[PDB]
């Protein structure tokens, strides 16, 4: 401190080494829109072709269920099992679980279960992945001379595209929308019964002449001695084309005539599954989701990307286009050139509220060097600490620069102040100056962080959000402490010109300084009111109580929430037909969505990327998604042309002319989280009782649930309702008598109405799979079971009717566990009135009168928000002992302390009073605010507390006018600081288009709280020290005389 | 060492050998574990009312307690005192011989009387134009 | 009975167990009464 | 280096007309030529491997596929050249 | 087993390095297709990269290409192993 | 081998300038580096 | 991992002698052991 003030090189080199740090660390540093949040969790994906809900359950998922164990860090377990044939398993570990060894565990414990699982799932395939549903950028193929379907295009996209994305720079995964190109054979039942023949025949066959055969070699060893040649022997070989597959023999007719594969079924290269047809503005369409590498720069690999398609752009087939639908990257570069625009912003008002009020060029730059000195350097200690630039360490720093302005005009005022006071050279006035303020800054250094620390200790995903925020504010915040005392102290005692001795510049300049006169009236206006309202002083702290209630009352009344929407340029409408319906009927609706958005919203709609058959309740041709993108922000002025309006209005759209259901939303900021005010309910079978003994319970508790519609509301199950399915019977007995393959009838009917995968193919250099399945019109109504014929023993055709029976039947097409159990999941929300606490033990009451064997436990959010909501008083409890310790070490009192600890609510009060006043809501970027709040709140009151005893202990000056002294020569500085971060925080305020819900979130709750806290501390805290102060016994010495 | 790497590794090679195995191995599950050797702690249960047999207790640990308990991190192997219970079909080679059968044939029925058939669906994907119903088809599933 | 994983604390996994019978406990057939006939933890709890 | 490769078309046509099997046919080609590991035997205490292949001087060249024959559904023998084609091809044994 | 070096790459080889995406810290994959059916694919490090997590992440990516893989191949196993390249020394055994 | 010759010109640079800030921040002058830094290519003339 | 003074020995068939060779050599080691009590006690096999 006194070190660096006599040498300028060294603490210039110090600021060089930082600046190129910190200059480093920004150059090469990970940048996303926001870090990993979400616990670790592993999917175990599977799909059994053409099984119902039960057959996967009972086949597949208690299988592996029964098998994920001596796995470590497990937090739960759920499971989905559709009559779509697939099978979802998700495992959610704690957070800091390695995702990589999670994983791993997972996929080979799952291996072991392999060979208890049913072979056509082993062949299809079990997938196990990392869960992390952030995508950076959705491309999407489409072909304008309408000339390929969507499967054409999604096999162009896989076999001449996909690989090449894979591999450039950044590129963490690619996922193919749509189908490979799959050998497609449709079978024809009544060209089946006309040759004797059965679906099964048809799969042997392709089994025998579709195959790869291993030889043996010419010459091989051992070989002969005196051999000639070695040579590979090359047998039958995969077939390659649809005509191949045609040709295959099937049957040789006792009259030698031929009968074919191409005989009995249609040959066609085709999807690999046909339940989802992906549209862009009506148009077939294929894709590729992309997420971003872990460490990797989102922008960096968004133009990487972009530029790699540029490539193969001469390279397409007659009219194929890439656009994409959506880019994570266009919000991301606005939310980077926002905060710098900011952070720069800021020292320029810093430049200007030193300018134009210390009148001094040269004083004036040394906040211009400081501050980015503290921002380039904490970019340097967030490299050291594995962080990325992401929104949250963005706001992090914008969030933070009022204590780092503060650091800088503190250091640079006293001086100035002390040299037109005293009438010292420069140099010694900083080393006298500094001298005064060398404590407070390491006290207030150790008091930041024990206000901001605390918070990167929350648990689970929140304090995961938090630790964002902390880490990022303590390493600026500690820099500028450190800056404060070794630049800073150097650089005002090396171009810094004297002022003589009780200047205050009154008089003098003309053109450009006559508020100098005027601000030196208003300094002695404020030290006469400050110690005149000093005699009744026992009247203040009543309206300081009303202060504390008052800001009781709006901390309960406002609405609390995580983190606000955004327009991203994007949102979605999702689409609910009733249970049963076609993909047809789907598409239907589909298409009108699509109409809705190009005819009546042309102008803000860019695209629709219509999804038919992907849901998020599930998937099936009953439902579908219709993903929408828009004309950036530049094109959309208004507020009714903004994400907000165009929603609600959809939804408005919709609703009065529609036979199914259609939502309307968008995107939440973290693109997993809860909705603040809503939980995740999982009811569970803890006994025998069956699906239909828990559908009874649960209907019990949602009936339950609307006897309170005070307390909860929509609350719903998250699952599916039990629908019709078509049952058939085989009698054995019957099967037998005639002389039919139990096998061979299940196959036959498996084959022909779900689908068979037989075989691999080489479709032009590239493996594919080679399905069987009926033709379209031969399978879709109970009364085509009776064109399929079976082969008995004896060799001849029968009917389904001569060995089986058939009705109708409730069955569930989605069954649901928790955990092992079966369990039913029930999703719902607190009213309007009360908070997600409230509802939850309501909940547990109403599932505590549920039959004997039903159990519940919460999930996802409420199980997060369970175990991490008993933190947030004992953690602040631990701040305030430690800020308390602090400010008594950094004095000589137990009692001295008490009067800057009394300054919390006099920020708080100010903050609440803006958000609420703006119709806004308590969150993440609100309480990050608060805590910056309090910082400057704590930071000037040491300040002031500091300088009154400083002239008490030192120089003997009375209780109340020390006081008054330290109150009068820190208005100044005060006010400064605060008039420019004020201003700094205007543009953030009143904000529209892309990142104003942060930007807003941030500014709102950081202006009324600086506005309120310092035009009230500075009445205040001058107050709180006399009042504590007199609380000191008189008998060493007398607090109100001299001593020394 | 890192156990689970150890584990890892060693599962590795094992996967190398795995299908060598014999069937009726593999379809008894071979484990891979990373346990300590003596035991933490024995967890027993008992009937107070004595309104169960000991094979009744021993298939309610097996299905409504272990799985739960072995998934839980930290526990490294579960060793269940008992059984959980199976159907068992207790063959009679009087009986059997009379009618000219043979534990084979027990199986072989079995294997077809016994199982979950997946059977497609009505109006199932790609459908024909004007589809306006949508079914799963149900067949044979396991008995109870 | 049931084993460590390697690494892991005894008394947290016991923790755990104990925990998760909390769990189960509630829906249990008449009279099915668990018992603990072996328990290292105890000792080691008291023990220190 | 480029290496011919020696192709053998089996004819699936002609063999379903002799009555023999288009799998007894496959592995008996691959069991001669190849050679094939049937399953496992135990060498002074350790599980080691059982194979079957022809011996040296029946595999050697494309004159060889004549010495072998596969037994048909009624009884009878046939050699390979009733329902095998065999010619030239080209291509590479390691693809980098 | 038996297949050439093109139906193991398009086969085999392809279908793994196609998954063999988004791994941490990789310099560069290069691999080799034989006409013994033999399949290696190589994948070299970051400097200073932790070998046993490359190995893990490696074997993950490709447990999701095993599916896709030939049921001969599956069932003859696919390793997974952190690799040197050179022999540290031959031991060789001779009769005297 | 690519590696070692692409990352020399910046080795060299890095380590230029840390020794001219080690030597300004031990001996206070900002001059004192600047002759000692020209003395460089008179030891690197006898490397090569 | 250890009882007071207590040994972990394994007895090991390096030339494919089998079993029932491997079990004459283990008696005849116990028998030798048994011969010098005063250095050993207990000396069994933990087999079956």
């Amino acid at each position: 401190p006194n070190f660096f003030i006599d040498r300028p090189i060294f603490a210039w080199v110090i600021a060089i080494i930082i600046m190129l740090a910190g200059g480093l660390a920004i150059l090469k540093l990970p940048v996303a829109q926001y870090p990993t949040i979400a616990p670790p969790a592993v999917t175990i994906s599977a799909s059994y072709p053409g099984a119902d809900a039960k057959t996967v359950q009972d086949t597949v998922t208690q299988v592996i269920e029964q098998n994920m164990n001596g796995i470590d860090n497990l937090m739960y377990m759920s499971s989905n099992s559709d009559s779509t044939g697939t099978v979802q398993i998700t495992l959610t570990f704690e957070s800091g679980t390695d995702a990589d060894i999670a994983q791993v565990q997972v996929q080979n414990k799952l291996q072991l279960a392999m060979p208890l699982l049913p072979q056509e799932v082993q062949q299809q395939g079990v997938s196990v992945e990392k869960s992390s549903s952030s995508f950076l950028m959705v491309v999407g193929v489409i072909n304008t001379d309408g000339t390929m379907t969507q499967e054409d295009i999604s096999d162009y996209v896989a076999a001449n595209m996909k690989d090449a994305i894979s591999r450039t720079s950044g590129v963490g995964d690619v996922q193919l929308f749509g189908s490979q190109y799959a050998m497609r054979i449709w079978m024809n039942p009544n060209e089946l019964n006309k040759f004797q023949l059965t679906p099964v025949d048809v799969i042997t066959a392709i089994k025998a002449q579709n195959a790869q055969v291993a030889a043996g070699q010419l010459g091989g060893t051992p070989p002969v001695k005196g051999q000639q040649l070695n040579a590979s022997i090359i047998a039958q070989t995969r077939l390659t084309s649809t005509e191949e597959f045609g040709k295959i023999l099937l049957k040789v007719n006792q009259d030698g005539s031929r009968v074919l594969l191409r005989d009995v079924a249609k040959i066609e290269l085709g999807g690999e599954n046909y339940d989802i047809i992906a549209e862009f503005n009506g148009q077939p369409a294929s894709g590729l989701g992309i997420k971003l590498a872990t460490g990797a720069n989102a922008l960096d690999t968004a133009a990487a990307i972009r530029a790699e398609l540029a490539k193969m752009e001469p390279f397409f087939p007659s009219g194929l286009k890439i656009v994409y639908p959506y880019d994570t990257t266009p919000f991301v570069k606005i939310s980077i050139h926002e905060v710098v625009k900011t952070l720069v912003e800021a020292i320029i008002l810093v430049f200007l509220v030193m300018y134009l009020f210390l009148q001094n060029f040269r004083a004036t730059l040394i906040p211009t060097i400081a501050v980015p000195v503290v921002l380039l350097g904490t970019f340097a200690v967030l490299a050291a600490f594995g962080f990325s630039i992401n929104t949250l360490t963005m706001f992090g720093m914008v969030l933070a620069i009022g204590l780092l302005v503060d650091d800088a005009i503190v250091v640079v005022e006293n001086v100035e102040r002390v040299m037109a006071e005293e009438g010292l050279p420069p140099k010694e006035a900083t080393r006298k100056s500094m001298g005064q303020i060398q404590g407070a800054l390491v006290g207030i250094a150790m008091v930041l962080s024990a206000v901001f620390v605390p918070m990167a200790f929350f648990g689970g995903s929140t304090g995961a959000i938090y630790r964002q925020f902390s880490i990022t504010i303590v390493s600026a915040m500690a820099l500028s402490v450190l800056v404060a005392l070794i630049l800073t102290p150097a650089l005002c005692a090396t171009m810094l010109k004297p002022i003589a001795k009780g200047d205050h510049g009154e008089g003098k300049k003309g053109f450009f300084g006559w508020f100098n006169r005027m601000f030196e009236k208003s300094t002695h206006h404020y030290t006469d009111s400050v110690g005149g309202i000093l005699r009744s002083t026992g009247r203040y702290l009543v309206l300081y109580l009303i202060i504390v209630v008052g800001m009781a009352y709006l901390f309960v009344r406002l609405p609390s929430s995580f983190l606000p929407d955004e327009d991203q340029g994007v949102f979605m409408t999702m689409v609910q037909l009733p249970a049963g319906a076609t993909q047809e009927r789907t598409q239907k609706v589909l298409n009108e969505v699509t109409h809705y958005y190009l005819t009546k919203e042309k102008n803000n709609v860019e695209s629709v990327f219509a999804v038919n058959g992907f849901g998020f309740a599930g998937r099936g041709q009953n439902t579908g998604i219709a993903f929408v993108s828009l004309k950036d922000w530049a094109d959309r002025p208004g507020e009714e042309n903004k994400v907000e309006a165009i929603t609600m209005r959809a939804t408005r759209a919709f609703s009065q002319i529609k036979d199914a259901m259609v939502f309307a939303f968008n995107l939440p900021a973290i693109v997993e989280l809860g909705t603040a005010t809503g939980f995740d309910f999982e009811l569970i079978d803890q006994a025998g009782l069956g699906h239909e003994k828990l559908t009874q319970a649960r209907n019990q508790l949602l009936a339950e649930a609307a006897k309170h519609p005070d307390m909860l509301t929509s609350v719903r199950p998250n699952g599916l309702e039990d629908t019709p399915q078509f049952k058939i019977d085989i009698d054995q007995e019957k099967a037998q008598a005639l002389g039919v393959s139990i096998n061979d009838i299940n196959t036959t009917l498996g084959a022909a109405w779900g689908g068979s995968y037989v075989n691999d193919f080489i479709d032009r250099g590239r493996v594919k799979k080679v399905y069987v399945m009926s033709e379209a019109k031969y399978r879709m109504l109970p009364d085509d079971i009776g064109d399929w014929y079976v082969r008995a023993a004896d060799g001849q055709m029968v009917p389904f009717s001569a060995f089986s029976s058939s009705r109708w039947e409730y069955g569930s097409p989605r069954l649901e566990r928790y955990n092992g159990l079966p369990s039913m999941e029930i999703l719902g929300q607190a009213a309007p009135g009360k908070s997600t606490g409230e509802a939850m033990e309501l909940m547990e009451q109403l599932a505590s009168k549920l039959p004997t064997g039903v159990g519940y436990d919460w999930t996802g959010m409420s199980y997060q928000e369970r175990l991490s909501g008993n933190q947030a008083p004992s953690l602040y409890a631990i701040s305030l002992i430690v800020v308390f310790l602090c400010l008594a070490a950094l004095y000589e009192s137990w009692s001295i302390p008490f009067s800057v600890m009394l300054v919390v609510p006099l920020g708080v009060i100010g903050a609440l009073l803006a958000a609420t006043f703006r119709g806004l809501t308590n969150d993440v970027y609100f309480q990050v605010g608060l805590l910056t709040t309090i910082g400057l709140s704590a930071k000037n009151a040491i300040l002031i507390v500091e300088f009154a005893k400083d002239l008490m202990d030192k120089e003997g000056k009375g209780l109340i006018e020390a006081t008054l002294d330290a109150v009068r020569m820190r208005l100044r500085p005060i006010l400064m600081t605060s008039l420019a971060f004020i201003l700094g925080v205007m543009p953030l305020v009143i904000s529209t288009g892309a990142g104003s819900g942060a930007q807003n979130a941030v500014g709102t709750g950081v202006m009324g709280g600086m506005v309120t806290a310092t035009v009230l501390a500075i009445f205040f805290v001058p107050v709180f020290f006399v009042v504590v102060r007199r609380r000191f016994s008189r008998k060493n010495e007398d607090i109100e005389h001299s001593h020394t």
